[PDB]
């Protein structure tokens, strides 16, 4: 089976997609969004609580079987520390990035997602002997997600490139740890 950050990560985003759909989008975004005014600048989660925010049915379920399988992969592999910290990572750089570009109001694993591909990818190809790689078939599925992210083909966002941020986040950590 799948490791408790894997585990808990999926549960946290199910919880919170259930939350939204009680309570609406704003509502939770209220609570969960990046900070959108200055007084909400030392609310720490927000930094991260955005990666845990999905706007349809395809957003989760497609961000939740990618995180299952890479998260799940890195977990078993690396350890439940390594996945952890490229989601922290990840999260608020993706986020920070996308704030930039987009605004505040913005939610989706998916920073956390491309991170973990290209850190899976990477780290595969230049540290074969640490156990971790992607297979021939999901290097194409996944760089057709990322080409999906550069060009907003998910039907849901027009704001870019900036999509696959977190894409480089995960390279660049796949690099430092094959050393
Ligand atoms: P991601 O969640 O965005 C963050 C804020 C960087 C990404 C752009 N969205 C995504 O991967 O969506 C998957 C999807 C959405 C609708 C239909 C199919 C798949």
């Amino acid at each position: 089976r799948a490791g408790p950050v894997t585990w808990v990560m999926m549960i946290a985003c199910v919880v919170v997609f259930i939350a939204m759909q009680i309570l609406g989008d704003q509502e939770v975004m209220l609570w969960l969004a990046w900070p959108f005014d200055p007084t909400l600048k030392f609310e720490f989660w927000r930094y991260f609580t955005h990666a845990l925010m999905h706007f349809s049915l395809m957003h989760i379920l497609f961000n939740l079987l990618w995180w299952w399988y890479l998260g799940g992969a890195v977990e078993k592999r690396l350890g439940s520390g390594k996945l952890i910290v490229i989601t922290l990572i990840s999260a608020l750089l993706s986020g920070y990035v996308q704030q930039k570009f987009s605004g505040p109001w913005f939610g989706g694993l998916s920073g956390v997602v491309y991170a973990l591909m290209g850190y899976v990818w990477l780290r595969g190809e230049r540290d074969p002997q640490s156990g971790i790689y992607l297979q021939r078939g999901l290097i194409i599925f996944a760089l057709i997600w990322i080409v999906a992210g550069w060009f907003d083909l998910f039907g849901m966002s027009m704001a870019n490139g900036a999509h696959i941020a977190g894409l480089a986040v995960g390279l660049a950590m796949a690099f430092v740890d094959s050393l």
